[PDB]
């Protein structure tokens, strides 16, 4: 099994988008060969709230697109900023909800223990990200964040 506890503090997220994001992350969990039951939470917030969360939890007084908090396997929490995701979606040329899904996938891989702070880690983690997105059908280069 795989359950996402979703929350949307903005009222912007459509019900169809929750399903699209959950289906992508469930596919990723299977591609990662995680057989156990897993659970996680995804919360959508506006730019004022993401800055406050970034300030108090990361000592970064600034807006950002996604924050992941790593801890049935309980994987932790992903927080996504709708304001930033909408602008990044415009810059990459896919929809708001596609960008929400990409940021959720990125956070999910972080919760599994991947990181990209070194070149070797980045190659491993973006290699998995690209492979999952391609296997799901998201093969256009900018759906990978050109990455
Ligand atoms: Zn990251």
């Amino acid at each position: 099994a795989f359950t996402i506890d979703f929350s949307d503090h903005t009222g912007l997220v459509k019900d169809a988008w929750y399903k699209q994001i959950e289906d992508l992350l469930e596919f990723a969990k299977k591609e990662e060969h995680i057989e156990d039951d897993a659970e996680l939470s995804v919360t959508f917030v506006d730019k004022q709230e993401i800055q406050e969360i970034n300030r108090t939890y990361r000592d970064k007084d600034k807006v950002t697109d996604v924050i992941s908090f790593a801890l049935p396997r309980v994987l932790g929490d992903i927080i996504i900023c709708t304001d930033v995701a909408q602008e990044q979606a415009n810059n990459y040329g896919h929809s708001f909800e596609r960008e929400l899904g990409f940021l959720a996938l990125h956070g999910f891989l972080h919760l599994l223990g991947y990181d990209h702070m070194t070149e070797a880690d980045e190659k491993e983690m973006f290699g998995r990200q690209d492979t999952i997105l391609n296997a799901y059908g998201l093969t256009r280069d900018h759906h990978h964040h050109h990455h």
